[PDB]
């Protein structure tokens, strides 16, 4: 059904990420954190993110740093597209971080987040999460590196009610071996796959914020919810991006 290329970036350059295509968040958005009890700050510098020999690289690291006055002991990079979409399948080929401790996801939140440091702003309202909606394609936990998890984060339009589900399944090689994350949303449903797998379908419908654009989100975050421990020995991780692409 989406067979239109809208936008993609196949990473076959040297360098920082695209900034015609890729937004860096710095700036914390919960009084110099990030949420979800998360223990990095995340950096727009070679450190934690660069593209070589066809890939994207974000790499998270054990280091101090500091920015506004709040210090931090590791930093990652978190990446926004600069591309808004409503509906479509997007597909991105990784491999992903295996120590333990890292929260790798590829996911979107609704382009009227208006979170703090985004791209959008207000340009399309202000929904604050988990209104504005939000589609996880790919999650791993810190602990079990041989399960992935799809997600899906929301409120109804006529609701506060917050909810959330989603899926699990197994993965073989996350680390060694590159693996498809891809999502199909329509108005009719979204489903998350890995490889030719089904991870989970949640059928869509008008009552839901998944019928507005989305921005797609790369990151590591560190610790925190699904971090879990972090071992004292870490040093540093990499979560591997071959391509994304998204077809409408
Ligand atoms: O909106 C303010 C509200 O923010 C809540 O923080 C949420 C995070 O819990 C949420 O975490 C993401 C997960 O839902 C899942 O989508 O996967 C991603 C990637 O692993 C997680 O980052 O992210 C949204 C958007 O950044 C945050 O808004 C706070 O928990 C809550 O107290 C606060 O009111
Ligand atoms: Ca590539």
């Amino acid at each position: 059904a989406f067979n239109t290329l809208v936008f993609s970036d196949e990473f076959e350059y040297e360098g920082k990420p695209d900034p015609e295509k890729w937004h860096y968040q710095v700036i914390p958005p919960n009084n110099g954190s990030w949420h979800n009890n998360e223990l990095q700050h995340y950096t727009n510098r070679s450190e934690n993110s660069f593209v070589s020999d066809g890939t994207l690289k974000i790499r998270a690291i054990k280091e101090k740093y500091t920015f506004e006055g709040s210090t931090k002991d590791y930093t990652s990079a978190r990446l926004n597209s600069k591309f808004a979409f409503t509906y479509g399948k997007v597909e991105v080929r990784a491999k992903l971080p295996s120590k333990k401790g890292t929260w790798p996801a590829i996911w979107t939140l609704g382009a009227n987040s208006n979170e703090t440091g985004n791209y959008f702003g207000e340009q399309y309202g202000n929904a604050e999460w988990p209104a504005c909606g939000s589609i996880d394609i790919l999650e791993q936990n810190g602990w079990d590196k041989e399960s992935t998890i799809a997600h899906f984060h929301w409120s109804d339009l006529n609701s506060d009610e917050y909810q959330n589900l989603g899926g699990t399944t197994p993965i073989t090689n996350a680390s060694g071996s590159f693996h498809v994350y891809s999502l199909e949303w329509n108005a009719s449903a979204m489903k998350v796959f890995l490889d030719d797998t089904l991870v989970y379908e949640l059928k869509n419908s008008q009552n839901t914020p998944y019928n507005a654009p989305h921005y797609l989100l790369l990151n590591i975050a560190m610790g925190g919810t699904l971090g879990g421990d972090i071992p004292e020995n870490f040093t540093d991780d990499i979560f591997e991006i071959d391509y994304v692409r998204i077809y409408q």
